């Protein structure tokens, strides 16, 4: 008929690791200057813990970004961050960014006139914000910008979608 | 045409004794540590008593649970806990998890922003609360903590399902 | 579609005697202890009386019972009690337990969180007490528990279900 | 589709004589102790007079009754009763009972909780009560008891029932 | 589906003149007694005037009437009444009677609780009163009797039936 | 389905001349003593004029007419009235009579209990009042008697129909 | 089903310059009295400018207009008046006429009780009055004539229509 | 059925540039008197940047317009404007022209009686102002005429459609 708002949301799967490690790409692909390698994409992943919280980065000014390689175009309804767990990281803001097709550029969400929004991070570490976006996302590849830092950013994450179901 | 709200529940059948022995599963596989193996899994049953009520658990530091093994995935709307009936039990808090297809790992039960929620005890023993759970569970493996305790931890429970059924 | 509030009730026939004696069936089997097998059961129906009202009980410690034993799973909307005639008795409260099948074991009537509730038996005698089940009793062996007496039980009674019927 | 409301209502016809005399009985067979067999049924109907209005009763003692054989169950939804004409006869009650099929016993009309009622009859003689009954009546052979007497019971009457009919 | 109300009367014809002169009876079939045989029937229909407006009776004590001879039964929504035009006539009463079939006896108009009413005559002369009734009339025989007099009964009428008819 | 209100209105053709001369049929056939034939049909027509407005009437006391001979049963929803032109003619009053098939006799226009009506005239000349028939007049010849006169009757009309029409 | 309001206006086309020259029709046929050949239809269009706007009328008493042969029965839904941008000219009167089929004669437009309404001219110049018209206009040849004139007359128009269109 | 509100925008896609540079056609076709040539209908598009924002005019005078040639006749919902980023610009007001086919001569965006209606340009540089149009645009060669100019225009824009799409 015409997509619902939705009732539910379905998560994609990064608690339940329904994504693969392969589709959670860091930015710096050097992995030397805005990351450690170590902690793993495994890691960032939300209520992901037990040996590292999150992803971590040595440098960042707000040129850094997580991004989800959907490998499909999906309907994407929020964005879920959860804190680190090692030291205390204060609330950033987010630049959603997303591509389809992996072709052409990328293009911005936008929200009523003015037309871009930035979402809130975490407050407090340790904790999950969610961040539901009202109109459907239609994306390929997500990119996930965190701007503004305490020390880094080292955020968890986990998209949720729609499937109507209904049973 | 899509789930419904239901309008009534339908109790799986732990009174009723419509789940087997088998698929109630204790934490402290040993049963000698956080069990006594007696009282057992069919006086851990809403209503179930006359030789012992519950099951018993001897060491247990919230790391302690009871597991309902459907082998099936089956949505379930509520969780009923019923107290002892040997000496009072004061009032914990639960941590819902589950887990579909016996495979990936185990995720959390989401309600509202800040996803996640414990629901209340036993105040008083030998008496049920009633907890519904208001989104749809689907689950083929449930697992019930037990947070805090009073000496120990001793429930005896069913849970709700949704069947239209209609008539 | 489903079952409707009714909108009418349809009694069994207890008055009008469609009911058998035979499936009228009194706690104590001896029937010299909790009995004294007259007053018989065609005298504990509603409105029955002439040479006797109810069914009698020597001894009882609200461990005597009335059971209706259908012999089909039907679905009872209400339980009328009415008083005996031969000597006032007091207000007692019942216990609703019914079984399906005759088999595994019995379940309890549950009415909102709390899950149980007895109903008021008859304050002054030869009166009847219309005592309304909310949700359907999906039945076939019940077992109505007068609990408390004054000297002894002896109640009258019939049951009321639900047919459309339409015209 | 089911029984309305109604929303008119279908005399069966003792004023336009649609009844048979032969189904309209009187109590005391004999009809010298509790009848004159001098006022006939053919007086004892609505609106019928002009030689004797109603049937006479002798003795009554609430023991006394005028019964309507339908031979065929039909669902009554009303009970005109109209005073006598010869002298005054004051209200009295009703007690309606029915029973349908000629077999098993009779059984009591019920209006809710308490499940019984009487109606009033004819305050002041040649006068018409319209006593409709809220539930359908499926009656094959209909009892109207007059409870209370001013001297004697004498009253004529014809029933009401309900056809759509719809034009 | 259903007689509906009605939205629109429906004339049967006095004024156009569809009934035919042999369907106006007048009572007193001597015509010497309670009539003069002049005026006739069709000065007796609703504004038929110029030469004699009504029907006339002699002698009348309130056993006069006049009948309207349909030989189908019809259902008839409404009585028009209009007065004579010779000398002022004042407001009578009118008892409705019908008859289905031209069999069985007669049988009364009813409305209410009570079951009768009496519709108001002319008040003064030569102008019509519109009694409409109700529930729908099923009569073949129709017989309007007008109870009272100022000195003789005279009026001119039109019955109202209702088609449809729509467009 | 039936007969709306109708929305619109379809004036049936005097001012665009659908009407033919010979269907403008005057009172007095001799042409001599309430007219002078002279001014024509033509003219006695909605918004005719330039040569004279009107239809004229030498003598006239309320028995002069104007008719519409539509020679076909047609459902008629307004009478427009309009003025002369050549000295002014002030309000009378009109009777709508109506006669279908060219048969029987004529019969008048009813609204409400009462059963008749007049409309207004034309208060001051050269100006049209909208007289609208709320209910649906089933006419074959149309006479529109003007009753009361300022010297003369002389009015210009129009009729109102309905045609649905729909786009 | 049935025209509907609309719910948007079509414009047929004056700016876009749909409608061919050939059928705007001035009045004056001499074209040396009542205009001057020059300005011509092209000009007198809305919007249309830049070497003279509107057409012009030399002489003009109110017996001059502008016409639209459509030469197809359309509807009408407005009249779009826009001011000429030589000198100023106030506020003049329409009177809106139409004829269809090319046949007959012409007809005013009507709007409620009075039958008759004229339109609003432009008040100061170079600037567009939408007068709208409630009903469906129902022309083949369309005539505007202005009523009134500040030195003379010299408009421009389009006219507005309704198609659905729907997407 | 009918082309809805809609509920979402479509971008065409100039962020995304989905949209080939030889659409975007700028006035001044000399591009040495309205144009330098540099900055290219690449950096004249919605947020693109890096290199120069927005088309550059050198000489204008509210008679130099940004022109969209979509080969296609589409059905616009909304124009974006977008400052540059070299150095301030203040707002401007638009007038918003179309051509369908590419064929007649242009046509206004109408809005209510008046119609016309002029959009508001950035008030600060380097900010997005959005301006849905109310009325579906039926367009195939859109013209945005930038009137007014602080020292001279420069903008940045994409369209927003409609697509209803529904999933």
């Amino acid at each position: 008929d015409c997509i619902p708002e939705c009732p539910y949301h379905k998560p994609l799967g990064f608690e339940s690791g329904e994504v693969t490690p392969d589709q959670i790409t860091c930015s710096n692909p050097e992995q030397y200057v805005g990351w450690y390698s170590s902690w793993t994409a495994n890691k960032a992943r939300l209520n992901s813990q037990g040996f590292g919280c999150a992803w971590l980065s040595k440098f960042q000014d707000s040129s850094q970004w997580l991004q989800i390689d959907l490998k499909e175009i999906k309907v994407i309804s929020g964005i879920l961050t959860q804190g680190r767990c090692d030291i205390d990281e204060w609330m950033t803001k987010y630049s959603v960014q997303y591509r389809t097709d992996e072709r052409l550029n990328w293009i911005y969400y936008k929200d009523q006139t003015g037309n871009n929004r930035v979402f809130y991070g975490n407050s407090d570490r340790t904790s999950t914000v969610q961040n539901l976006l009202r109109p459907p996302i239609i994306s390929r590849f997500i990119r996930l910008i965190p701007l503004g830092w305490h020390v880094r950013i080292a955020i968890r994450m986990e998209l949720l979608e729609c499937v109507s179901k209904c049973a």
